[PDB]
């Protein structure tokens, strides 16, 4: 969604469930070479910075698939960003 | 394919799996002197700019071999460019 | 701001939160080809030297947007440079 | 546009996204012999000086195509030069 | 304080309570992206080397705030370095 | 063509792809002693002045062969001169 | 071979492995003063233009030695030019 | 040798290593006023035309010294002219 | 063996026991400067890409020594590639 | 000392305590821009190659200060090189 | 001893008493920064891989001190490697 | 100072902190077109050779400003050259 | 100004920012045939000798326009020549 | 040795331990200005092309010193080239 | 020395450290207009041909000063030419 | 100067800094029509032959002004001619 690109500074600093987000996005978007590249730089905002590093290669039908994974994982972070 | 040459500005900015693309093209097109020349300038679009730097020496029967490597790697980037 | 251009030798040597600064400036100023060019030369002052390398193409309404990103990130580095 | 020719001293010193500008202009104006001639003299203003070196052979319907590429790339440099 | 910068080789090798030091410095200096970057490289001197990696961006009114955190934590390491 | 002789002041000042034009004309018109004589006086209009220096020895069936080489190279310079 | 002289405009624009071609031709044809003269003008077609600059001093038994070096290097560029 | 005078039209058009030929002939035949007179008219056949311009003042024991310099430089151009 | 060079794209993506492979190859092929260069870029396929980076300097009597190390380590990966 | 310059190939390959050596040399010789430049290229001999990269700017009264830091750190590597 | 360097692949995979080996080597060879670097990567062969990572900086009079520590600890692993 | 011009062969070979020297001289002497021209030719003495390339346009009140930047950066290289 | 003509030997030897001076003078005085004629003879004083080669065709209202371009570029070279 | 000059195309493409070769040749042949010039163009064959760029200034008593450094480093590459 | 004039063909082809030779000769013989004239024609033998171009204006007390600079730089090239 | 007229054959063959000599003599003796007449016939002794072509119109108070320009330029050529 454009929710992913509008809130890019908020999803770096305030997503704290990245290791579950990678499992939902695995196979559908993230290859195993992209999966292992995220699981480093152990500051938790830098795992999102590596995750948004692969986001310009994404289209609309899969950026909102990560919106579904944030709504299954958090359900309060998405709502606090919309409100 | 002419898909490689038509979408040259898109395949620079939006290919994020170059390190696997080089392995598929290794030996068939890319020599070891051409393989090592790509794996530098660590901005990921500049690895494609070095990869298209060897593309004018290619013919039709091997530019579509890189089309096969993009379809095995991405399968959504090729489809988003065609659609 | 002119604060960015006056303190250019200080913001190279003494900014230590560049990876968050790039996320705030992403999309507004830094393209993905400019975002990936900064995240190399792993000495942390050289990430600012690559960041100021794109600063002559900036106008006044966006150099102070990086002033806002330094005030959200540091809030003591900006104040120590002003005082 | 005449914007390209009026602001020639400003577009040399203050364009910092030349490597993306060459990809947009590739095939439409810049041949591969002209593309490779720009990607040298690694001072970033000299890549624009090589780019304006091919500009007297251009007509009006393609100099404004580089205006479109500056507006997609920068969008603040064009506006700061107009204002 | 300049005590932090004078004794930089001693505070790397001989601080053994880094995980409490990060909690005192959290929010006042260390962001969550800086907090998570320290909690890796599990040799305990390398957590201080990552902590001093953010110290050039600090001013005088907050380097002595880490002096207060060392005096609350250790109270013998600071005194052995002064004596 | 007479297009070559009518636009002689324009093709000196505004042809910026001379090094590719010489390769198309090599062997068909330009001998190696004429090829090397053009690749000097490094102002790019003077390479055309050396190229038109061999043009009075040309007939109609080969001056339009350089018209074909300008249409393959430029395709906007020929059209801007005709329009 | 006459393949070298017939396809002179194609081997300038479409040879992208010149740095390996010079090593195969070194000592057999190219002296060290001729080897170093090619490794400049960093547009890759101009390295072939410097390489063909020494080709009129060559005979038949060594121009086809560069044909062997193109067949070991490319093997698709020679075949695309023959077909 | 008379090889120099018999093949005068071939050594103009097909010698492409003149700058090394001048160094071998320097001091033995070419004075510094004759050395600098050759290094102009940047078409490479005209450097040989300036070199043969000093050849009527030569005797037999030094025209074959330039034959030795062509055999050290080329070794295929001399053999293609003899065969 | 040529098994190493034929299956180069498969041994990058599908070797998951690199840290034992380096110990078998240590001293016989890999120096300590080559051993430490592999143990970085913590994506496990990139440790093989660094391992094949030293493979062009190898001869036949030691590339099959790494075939012996893959047969002692895996014994199913070699058999799945042969079958 | 000249011990540093005589044993330069040995101190690259056989110093394994570089991260403590940098702390002793910090502030006295190594600036923070030089300190961060060493802590990359994670092969441990390449951290010494970056450390000797700043050694030609050193005089005699500080190269032996790194001799003192090797004697405090190792005390067997210095003695094995002297013996 | 050379027993340490000859059996390097065996002492990684088959030493299972590393935590006592580090205590015997502490102070004599291993500094506290080297002691803490070993006690991570909790696969027991990787604690030996970190221990051999400091072994190129060792001389003969202390590599056999680790031979004494293996003979006090194991006394069957050393004998099975010799026999 | 005349210290800059007297020690020109020493400041090329033995200055190893050029990237900080350029930041101190930026804006006061070095324009952005002169700043980017230095940051190439990646042999570190050639960055000083490009820096002394702009030094004949300097007067006395700014050559000693680079003396101040060498004394803040090195403080041992200036003293070793004076002594 | 007469400052241009009085200091003609100083502005040849000591102007080191010619490539920016040409951009300020482009269109106002220097045509594209005069712009390209200066950007050759790569000794930097010879670019000024080509620039003063077009200066006798100038009047007073444009020689001081190059005085403005030297004051924007250098601001210390003009002041050192006046003082 | 003449082994260095006979196998020049093989030692470019197939030497993969250049960074250790430079340390053995440092001080004996390679100056620090020649040492730093090699450690660029990060394709590993181009580091050998820069290393052979200084080889015509070498005599016989030091080209075989690089033969000793290849035999200490590789010991299989030299033997595969001889056999 | 007469060593400079006797070995003029050898010092062109086999001096590979010209950029350091110019720094030793700078100020004593080479003016800045002569220094910049050498640093072009990027074939390394042509930098010596430009250096010997200023040698007829030299006397005996400074040609042997370049002999001292070759003995400090090379020390094997001078000895191989004498032997 | 009479030094100019006595050494006329030596100042033709052995002055190699004519382009700086013309700048010192410009305006005082050499008009712009005389300045441009010297900068041709690109053998460097013929630029002195054109310079002495205007010397019979000179008196004593300006031939020694060229003696001052030779002493500022060379300072060894004048001394070698006097001694």
């Amino acid at each position: 969604l454009h929710f992913i690109d509008q809130h890019r500074a908020a999803l770096i600093a305030r997503v704290t469930n990245v290791e579950w987000l990678l499992d939902a996005l695995y196979g559908k978007v993230l290859t195993d070479e992209q999966y292992q590249a995220v699981r480093a730089e152990p500051t938790n905002p830098s795992k999102m910075r590596k995750l948004f590093s692969f986001t310009p290669a994404w289209n609309w039908t899969c950026k909102d698939l990560l919106l579904q994974a944030l709504r299954e994982s958090q359900s309060y972070l998405v709502e606090d960003l919309e409100r």
